[PDB]
């Protein structure tokens, strides 16, 4: 059921554990580094697990894809066919930005932290600007030692703050992929649909030097030895069991202030989905003229029409469940319980006050700040002006300079300036600079800049076209320029004639004053959010209830029960899918063109000794009431023991709204189960030696 | 399962009843004039049943319909409103052509029919007019005891023949209707479709004289007294509980061989659903250009365009269980094992033979016959040909006039040619007598009709054209007319030079010619068909399996167990639907406009003690494997002890092949659940007086 519980806090909800069916301790699943919970792993954006004791690693087939792209060719196309190295020997690099994290130490740092920010006053921007200070030294200090990354995560609006030091290992290798209509069958046409039928699944392999510290990809490394790892479950899940699920949730905003609530769904998610439309269109207009463009722009495309549809998803269930009623009633509650109390209930209605006062002034400049960081979000500009911002930063002691730009983050910013020529043609970004100014001469008077207004000269149609004109003669466009302009100096930046320079240049002052006062907004919110949750938190209690809170990356467990949903009168969705259900959907057609071996096997009844009797066949996928959000692609199904029983790779429909509001009728998990994993890799796509290496070879 | 069985047999299916959960006797239930099957009544078209010991039946909704509205005003809507007496003396006459058929006697006939049909040798007419004559006068001889009905059935192909002797009750009345948003929810968008929300029920009472027998409306008429009447269920009806139903199924073909079902398939039905479709367009465009079209031809386009979208279900249906393929394998097992065996075997190959001839036979002209057939059912030829017809049989004795028009028949015949008032236009016939010729010039000159050529007197444009302006000039319009004609002796109609009896009289001889063409291939099929049949029930008997026969409008009881099914993997509908159901639905404009009065008890809760706590509600409808086909409208469920939980009203869309096949995965039918009566009649359209009269009220 609901909650993206914190390990530390699972002993206090014992009891809702164990009636759920769970049979380790809650102590024993709240170690995050002990068994099962150290295997899990992050990916940088997906979960994964560790699966042996040579650092073979699980996660979903979408996770791995950048990984069998880069490694596929015209007449070797990894991505259609599948891949397997059948020794160590064979796995192939998934390139240098692949990275598992795997958590060393966690630390709780609030009472530093809290000290930290006291000590800056009365001044809300000199309390962010604390804060960062604060991080930054912890962040030096834990990574002093080589090997490891460092991150601070703040709880419960600064509530708690924790300090996680993960082992970056930097040397990942594929091992396996199924066929790719395994791994994707149904494509776009399932995605967020059940019934499922999808073997959302691949394996990575983990590599160190043979000293046992990390190192880029080199042929004298050898696999980590994990210290824990999961096993296959030997008892066959059933309807009813007991699952759970850890894993790094990203975000969710199920504590928002009604007025947070409305203004997310009367202006961002439209505003937002309108866009990502209008971009969609463009880009699927000129990619049919230009193939250039569309092979690309197209994991761009698909970026905007996930959101764009999980937006309209959202607002949809935000309809089906009126979340707008639900959020002014439950406020209305708490507002009249914290009344009720005394005197100790003003911090927290003085709290919620100022926080309506924050949200009204990021309000009155909402479309000139959504327009003016997308238009600035564009290639060529977005290079210029983050070039530009860390030549102003290089010039500050690395202690001082901004997060994102001090020593520590120069290969990522220089990874992601040579990964922009994989997204990047100009005729195309062109369109976007277009439509992003047209946006912008259509602001209101008052959500103007004046240094936009000025590079522009104008407020016209005309004004427009002369800027993509001047834009057009940069030379940002390729990588050997990009990477000049990283080794470069202010003063250089600032003699440049290259117009998106220029451009980066001319805004710069602008940017670092909007920059500014979001920082002096936040400085506030850093003061009255954690006093607003305290009290939220305080009131669930009184009324009986455990609190979690907000996703925020960091390491989550949920747990609840393998079960269907039933959408309507008269009819249910059952709680998993099997074999022959795959074979109902074949058409011989991308995505519903399963591999022969699977025609085959399935026509034949060859489960493998993988059938559960209960549902008379080799089950696919399941649903269960577990509460996850992005971030959790590729975490691990775990039963009541702690083995492993499945992947989570989606949810339905009715989960999306889930970020605002948990709807316990119909919001599920989609897994697929870890029989499915086993029957593919035996039957269908063989790979003896791994299933050997995980202990379930025939 | 599959199965319309006679009650005579049901003691032969002991095994097969008794572990489906039934806990009467099958000898109890055997008995067609004994509890309870005594009680099951046959409205013509639709089934009802006894449910007081004071002649109250009840029946569908759409049973009653025309009822409904013949006691209906433009000022007092019963169809919209409902009805309900709350005195025996309110109930309102449902007019002279209501019928109630209470079975009074059965004999088994089938040695004298065998004998009359044996003693025409090997001439196939006369045994065709052997059997002709044996019926006749057996009818003939069994209804002239005033106040019955008489019908002889034949039973698989002519193995068995039943006489059955009715009560033909002619007083019935009107008694309770719900609200016609109740009878009839969810419309013609909910037709043939699972989930159902639908309270199709309503109460009629049987009347007869004071001296016991039948007789017309009059109000010194009392209730009849029914010797058996059915009980309302004291057990909860669950999911898996075993059901069955009684009922008169009008006809079947599941034993058709596999050329005669790939004829069907392949030519039959794509050319009738050709033909009405085209029809169809015509009177929608017509009718838009007029209204009196509109109006009069709404009925006649919807029979069109139902049987057209059946027709296309079916061929769908076909494919979908591979219909032809299963029958073609069934068959050749049934060959090999007749072929095994010697001599013994060669009989019944021989009338395999035999039916596959007769079947080239009627295909060497089915265009021709098809064509003649809906030329010669246009409303003025129609009208023409039968007058004419009936003027030629009169002049012979009764007892020699063909069956359809003898004195039995006349009530019928006078019906008709009124009723055609309400559904006949001359511009609109014109265009349907212009499609009939233009599809007729088509024709093969060896499919061509001679006496029809010659009237035609050319064959081209023009021809049609002189013909429908010779045929305009007919006065068979009136109604007045019709009944001059009706009344008319041989020798008028021979004479008159009205346009539309002139065609009748030319094409008359080749009426009959080919009238009797028919009767010499059915003759032959009275000796091939049992014949055959009968090897197949000896084939079958050999596999362990029972035989049915075919509907052929007896009563027969089809047993299984409520439970649902599931159309696609990872889904399933459920058995029941429930109160909260129908409201989820509602939307209130028609066809989902549900009275306030349900609005109001299911949103208060109010299940008037008539809840399934196995379900959280009362009980709207629900699903089972039961076998029915045309004619079930209306017919009771019985559970294990023989006690009512229910009314057949519909099949899901998978059921529309019934008349060629069962699928025991997804065949259902779909019932309103007895405790829905209850809960409508207590709740929302309240009818106490009923309630207590069936003992479950006060
Ligand atoms: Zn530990
Ligand atoms: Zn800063
Ligand atoms: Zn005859």
């Amino acid at each position: 059921g609901e909650g993206m519980w914190v390990p530390q806090q699972l002993p206090e909800i014992a009891g809702p554990l164990k009636k759920a069916g769970l049979k380790l301790s809650p102590q024993q699943i709240s170690d995050l580094t002990g068994d099962p919970m150290g295997a899990v792993v992050a990916l940088g954006g997906c979960t994964a697990s560790f699966v042996s004791p040579n650092g073979l690693v699980v996660t979903n087939h979408h996770c791995a894809y950048g990984a069998i792209q880069l490694n596929s060719t015209a007449e070797n196309n990894l991505i259609k066919n599948g891949f397997n190295a059948p020794t160590t020997a064979d796995e192939v690099s998934a390139g240098p930005n692949a990275r598992v994290f795997v958590l060393d130490e966690i630390t709780d740092v609030t009472k530093d932290a809290k000290a930290a920010i006291a000590a800056a006053g009365d001044d809300a921007l000199a309390r962010t600007k604390a804060l960062e200070a604060f991080e930054k030294k912890l962040i030096a200090d834990c990574e002093a030692e080589a090997g490891f990354r460092c991150r601070l995560y703040s709880f419960s609006g600064g509530n708690t703050y924790r300090l996680f030091k993960n082992l970056e290992i930097k040397d990942v290798r594929l091992a396996y992929a199924p066929p790719g209509s395994v791994g994707k069958f149904g494509g776009d046409i399932d995605n967020w649909m059940w019934p499922r039928h999808t073997g959302d699944f691949a394996f990575y392999r983990a590599y160190v030097g043979k000293d046992g510290k990390p190192a880029a990809f080199s042929k004298d490394n050898v696999p980590y030895q994990p210290k824990h790892w999961l096993k296959f479950a030997d008892q066959p899940l059933g309807a009813g069991d007991f699952v759970m699920v850890a894993g790094y949730p990203g975000s969710t905003n199920r504590y928002a202030l009604a007025a947070e609530f409305d203004n997310t769904a009367q202006w961002t998610y439209p505003t937002i989905a309108r866009h990502y439309k209008n971009q969609i269109a463009m880009v699927e207009a000129a990619g049919k003229q230009n193939a250039d463009i569309q092979v690309k722009y197209a994991a761009t495309m698909a970026g905007w029409n996930n959101t764009s549809k999980n937006y309209d998803g959202q607002l949809e269930g935000f309809k089906r469940i009126d979340a707008a009623g639900q959020k002014l009633r439950e406020e209305a509650a708490v507002l009249g319980w914290l009344k009720g109390q005394g005197a100790k209930g003003q911090p927290a209605l003085d709290a919620h006050a100022k926080l309506l006062d924050l949200l009204e002034q990021s309000k009155a400049t909402r479309d000139r700040d959504l327009t003016l960081a997308l238009f600035n979000n564009t290639a060529m500009l977005g290079s210029a002006t983050q070039l530009y911002r860390l030549s102003i930063e290089r010039e500050k002691p690395n202690a001082e300079r901004e997060s994102g730009y001090q020593e520590r983050d120069l290969p990522a910013i220089e990874g992601g300036l040579k990964q922009l020529e994989r997204r990047y043609v100009a005729a195309m970004d062109r369109q976007l600079q277009e439509y992003w100014l047209n946006e912008y001469i259509k602001l209101p008077a008052d959500q103007r800049v004046a240094a936009v207004d000025a590079w522009l000269g104008g407020n016209d149609a005309a004004a427009v076209k002369r800027a993509l004109d001047r834009l057009a003669g940069t030379k940002l466009g390729s990588t050997e320029e990009r990477l000049k302009w990283f080794a470069a100096d202010r003063k250089a930046f600032e003699a440049s004639n290259d117009p998106a320079i220029q451009y980066a240049v001319a805004v710069m002052p602008t940017l670092l004053k909007l920059e500014q006062e979001r920082k002096t907004r936040a400085g506030e919110n850093l003061a009255a959010r954690p006093v607003y949750l305290q009290a939220l938190a305080d009131y669930k209690k009184s009324q009986g209830e455990f609190v979690y809170p907000d996703a925020n990356l960091s390491l989550r467990i949920t747990f609840g029960n393998v079960m269907g949903y039933a959408p309507k009168d008269g009819m249910e969705y059952t709680p998993f899918t099997t074999l022959e259900g795959v074979v109902a959907k074949e058409t011989g057609q991308d995505p519903f063109d399963s591999p022969k071996a699977l025609l085959d096997a399935v026509a034949a009844k060859r489960y493998g000794g993988l059938e559960d009797k209960r549902i008379g066949s080799v089950p696919v996928n399941y649903l269960s009431d577990l509460d996850i959000t992005g971030g959790n692609s590729g975490s691990p199904v775990l039963d009541a023991h702690g083995k492993l029983v499945g992947l989570a790779f989606d949810g339905n429909w009715e989960s999306v709204s889930s970020n605002w509001v948990f709807d316990p009728k119909m919001t599920r998990m989609i897994a697929v189960d870890g029989r499915y994993l086993r029957w593919i890799m035996q039957e269908v796509y063989p790979a003896p030696q791994l299933l050997k290496e995980m202990n379930v070879g025939k």
